[PDB]
C-alpha cells in the first residue's frame, strides 16, 4: 500500500532531484512510517549517535570512563575540529569527546570515540548487541563520509536507524543514567535548527544528529517530543547524484513537515 504520506514524500522526492529515506516510529501506538525504509544511505555524521552510545555502554562498568583523558595531538586533527583543535597537545575527555562529536559534529572527537572501541568494527559490534542488524562501520573520519552511490561502507536503512535510536534514547539499550546523559546531548545540539526540527513547530521540544557528506548527502535523526503526545523517532536521508552536490537541508525539514501533516 502507498499512503497519502508516502505519496506526499515521492513527490517531494520527485522535485528534489536525489534520493530520500524515511522512517518514523511514533511511540504511543508504535506504529510506523516508511519511505524507502530498507534501501542503504551513507550515514554520515549520524553515525556519531551509535559511537557515543557504545561508549556510554562501556561506562555503565566504569565509572570514571567519562572523565578518563585522551591526547589530542596535530597530526590528528581532520576536515572538520571544531572543539578539537583547541585541545591539540593537550586532551579531552571521553565526555568531552562524545559532546563535541554529538553537538558540533566534531570529527577528531568521532574518530577518538572510534578509537576507544577498537576501531570501526567496535562501532558495528555495539549495533549487533542491541538489536541491530543492519548498520555497518567501516572507516574513520573523515572517509567514512564519501557517500558513493552503491558502496555499502557505513551505510543503514532508515528503518533500522529509527529502531535503533529509539532503543538507545527511550528503551532499555543503555543504563538509565546513560540513556539520560544521551538524551542530554542530542538536546544539546546546535546543528540541527534547519533539518528535521525547521519542519515541526519549532515549540515541539527534540534532540538530533545531523549528518553531511559527498553525494550532497544530508540527513538528520531525531527525538521529539510533540506537544501534547508521546514521543516520536524520525529519521531522514538524503542523497544525491552527482558528487559535488549542494546540502538541502530544506528537503528533510519539507519531509519532517509531510510526517508531522500526517499525524
Ligand atoms: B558529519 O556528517 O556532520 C561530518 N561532515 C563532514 O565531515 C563534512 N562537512 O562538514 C562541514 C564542513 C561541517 C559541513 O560543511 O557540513 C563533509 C565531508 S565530505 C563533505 N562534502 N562534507
Amino acid at each position: 500500500q502507498t499512503s497519502a504520506v508516502q505519496q506526499k514524500l515521492a513527490a517531494l522526492e520527485k522535485s528534489s532531484g536525489g534520493r530520500l529515506g524515511v522512517a518514523l516510529i511514533d511511540t504511543a501506538d508504535n506504529t510506523q512510517v516508511l519511505y524507502r525504509g530498507d534501501e542503504r544511505f551513507p550515514m554520515c555524521s549520524t553515525s556519531k549517535v551509535m559511537a557515543a552510545a557504545a561508549v556510554l555502554k562501556q561506562s555503565e562498568t566504569q565509572k570514571q570512563l567519562l572523565n578518563q583523558p585522551v591526547e589530542i595531538k596535530p597530526a590528528d586533527l581532520v576536515n572538520y575540529n571544531p572543539i578539537a583543535e583547541k585541545h591539540v597537545n593537550g586532551t579531552m575527555t571521553l565526555a568531552e569527546l562524545s559532546a563535541a562529536a554529538l553537538q558540533y559534529s566534531d570529527n577528531t572527537a568521532m574518530n577518538k570515540l572510534i578509537a576507544q572501541l577498537g576501531g570501526p568494527g567496535g562501532v558495528t559490534a555495539f549495533a549487533r548487541a542491541i538489536g541491530d542488524e543492519t548498520f555497518r562501520l567501516d572507516r574513520t573520519e573523515p572517509t567514512l563520509n564519501t557517500a558513493i552511490p552503491g558502496d555499502p561502507r557505513d551505510t543503514t536503512t532508515p528503518r533500522a536507524m529509527a529502531q535503533t535510536l529509539r532503543q538507545l534514547t527511550l528503551g532499555h539499550a543503555l543504563g538509565e543514567t546513560q540513556r539520560a546523559q544521551l538524551v542530554t546531548w542530542l538536546k544539546g545540539n546546535t546543528t540541527g535548527a534547519a533539518s528535521i526540527r525547521a519542519g515541526l513547530p519549532t515549540s515541539w521540544t527534540a534532540g538530533d544528529k545531523t549528518g553531511s557528506g559527498d553525494y550532497g548527502t544530508t540527513n538528520d535523526i531525531a527525538v521529539i517530543w510533540p506537544q501534547g503526545r508521546a514521543p516520536l523517532v524520525l529519521v531522514t536521508y538524503f542523497t544525491q547524484p552527482q558528487q559535488n552536490a549542494e546540502s538541502r537541508r530544506d528537503v528533510l525539514a519539507s519531509a519532517a513537515r509531510i510526517i508531522a501533516e500526517g499525524l
